[PDB]
């Protein structure tokens, strides 16, 4: 019988291997078989792009991707569109504009909702400062970057409704490790009574937690990343950040998995002009 098939980002990392395994747990629960798939060369986007083309001319009846650009995949996504095949888009969302003009459309679409991220984050620090509240900064991401000020935004919204935070500091550090601990120790030597920092991902989260320690507040001062890369869980778990907000891998695939399977039982693929179903799935807080 026609089976589903999944293409993920890449099978080398804890993240995408959750999520590989909330697939096949869901699978299980619906009953139906399921082939999961990365491409052979890492990061590679024509690589993807070979496999999902391959894939596409087998016997799935759906195929659910998370490509690697919003760009590699468009034009054999349109074609299994037109094959009838049960499409649904993971994680990073493929150029919508493009395969509208190139004659497809997927039925889902399945992701984070970055301003949730970035209110999980602030909302971890309203909880843990309690009443009496305190000042708080925020290290920002590259400005314009999409993700990056949703996340600004929702934890800047977050901290406003709590009356007893006052932000003091919301600078950019641009992504990266070492601008990361040079504009945390400028904050920090403004304001040394800051009881809290979030940052937009973990790699400028560690920095600030190097900071943090130069100036003695290990442990005085709350540090919370965003994505829960490995580097920043092991921080987590000794006390140099005290936590960090990421996606839910497995609960992405279970989902992308069920609303493939739900498409499927209608009998016929999304029309054209009909916009996909849209999925925000809940982030996650990780504490130890
Ligand atoms: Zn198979
Ligand atoms: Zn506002
Ligand atoms: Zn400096
Ligand atoms: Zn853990």
């Amino acid at each position: 019988a026609a089976e589903y098939a999944v293409v993920l980002k890449t099978l080398s990392n804890p993240f995408w291997v959750d999520m590989k395994k909330g697939i096949e747990d869901e699978a299980k629960t619906l009953g139906v078989s399921v082939d999961i798939f990365a491409s052979p060369s890492e990061g590679d986007f024509q690589s993807q792009l070979q496999l999902f083309e391959d894939l596409s001319n087998k016997n799935y009846k759906g195929i659910a991707f998370a490509p690697l650009s919003s760009v590699n995949l468009v034009m054999p996504v349109a074609r299994a569109w037109k094959k009838g095949i049960y499409l649904v888009n993971l994680d990073e969302k493929i150029d919508m504009d493009n395969l509208k003009k190139a004659g497809g459309n997927v039925e889902a679409f399945v992701t984070t909702d970055n301003v949730a991220v970035g209110a999980k984050g602030a909302s971890f620090i309203i909880d843990k400062l309690g009443a009496e509240g305190g000042e708080v900064a925020i290290i920002e991401g590259k400005a314009g970057n999409a993700s990056g000020e949703a996340r600004r935004n929702g934890a800047t919204e977050a901290f406003k409704k709590a009356s007893q935070i006052k932000l003091v500091a919301s600078q950019p550090a641009d992504w990266d490790r070492i601008k990361a601990l040079d504009v945390a120790t400028n904050v920090l030597q403004r304001n040394p009574n800051i009881k809290a920092i979030y940052c937009a991902n973990d790699t400028m989260a560690m920095g600030v937690a190097q900071a943090v320690a130069n100036a003695g507040k290990t442990g005085k001062v709350l540090v919370v990343g965003t994505d829960g890369i490995p580097e920043a869980r092991k921080m987590v778990e000794a006390g140099q950040m005290t936590a960090t907000v990421a996606q839910n891998p497995a609960d992405i695939g279970a989902t992308g998995l069920k609303l493939m399977v739900d498409a499927e039982k209608s009998g016929k693929v999304i029309p054209l002009d009909k916009a996909p179903e849209f999925k925000l799935v809940d982030s996650i807080l990780v504490t130890q």
